[PDB]
């Protein structure tokens, strides 16, 4: 009942911004889960970057790259939004600095570098996912490519409910050891672009590690994080938001409410 509920305000909260709501939320510590339209893709956006810092933190743990290895990319044509790898153009970054200025500022020179030299680029990527047992997940295109969010295409989506797990997987369970699964940890929690989402929908003595994705079409966006609560078993909360018509924007507001309404769903 606690579910039907909860379901039926996502349903009202998409009806007013003439949308499309995915919902998947966890409690780790009971098992509750709460899903809606759990099982429908979206587009991934940004948020694919999340997971793309982890397929880096598998590879050092593997053996087959050095966290502190020097990249430099001294004459490339810096993608839009790259941020940080900006700044260091000159220098190069550590390996891992780059890795985390793809996931906490969605640094696209960041992740197509990444993506070009470690990881066998979009293919490489789902094949990580496919790895860890994610079968939903796919990456099609590159990072400034992958934005068009058009209804209807499978390229470059997800499922909410895919998306929870893998996170979970990678965040909480074993894909990773205990020194680099603390370290995937801090990345997420230093998360800079989440601010107004899924963070803004739990008290503020919460910590909370995420990552965001705005398409900037089709008003698509979304966000997936986990939350450590006061003296309580970690939750999941996986959010993902698409909109009818090309030209409407994003709603950091949707996204927090229905959040919040999720975390009541398993609470
Ligand atoms: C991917 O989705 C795109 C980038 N990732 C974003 C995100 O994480 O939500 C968006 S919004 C971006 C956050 N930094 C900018 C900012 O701080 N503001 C202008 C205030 C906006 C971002 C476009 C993209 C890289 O493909």
């Amino acid at each position: 009942n606690k579910s039907d509920a909860a379901a039926k305000q996502i349903k009202k909260l998409e009806e007013d911004f003439d949308g499309r709501i995915g919902v998947f939320a966890i409690d780790t510590g009971s098992g509750n889960t709460f899903g809606y339209r759990s099982d429908e893709r979206f587009p991934l956006c940004s948020s694919f970057k999340g997971f793309l810092a982890a397929a880096v933190l598998e590879r050092v743990q593997q053996k087959k790259l050095d966290i502190n290895q020097k990249v430099k990319y001294e004459s490339r044509d810096l993608e839009y939004h790259s941020p940080i790898t900006t700044k260091y153009k000159g220098s190069g970054m550590t390996l891992g600095d780059m890795a985390s200025a793809a996931l906490q500022y969605s640094d696209n020179g960041a992740t197509n570098i990444i993506m070009e030299r470690f990881l066998g680029g979009p293919e490489g990527m789902t094949k990580f996912m496919r790895s860890i047992g994610d079968n939903e997940f796919r990456l099609d295109r590159w990072a400034l490519e992958l934005n068009t969010a058009i209804p209807g295409d499978k390229r470059d989506t997800s499922t909410p409910k895919a998306v929870a797990n893998s996170l979970n997987k990678l965040a909480l369970g074993n894909v990773l050891n205990a020194k680099v699964k603390a370290i995937y940890q801090n990345w997420l929690k230093g998360n800079t672009t989440g601010d107004a989402r899924i963070r803004a929908s739990v008290p503020a003595d919460w910590v909370v590690g995420d990552k965001t994705g705005s398409c900037g079409a089709y008003g698509t966006a979304n966000d997936y994080a986990v939350i450590w609560p006061k003296n309580r078993a970690p939750l999941i909360v996986s959010i993902y938001t698409t909109r009818k018509s090309k030209d409407d924007k994003h709603s950091d507001k949707t996204i927090a409410e229905a959040s919040r309404i999720a975390i009541q769903a398993i609470d």
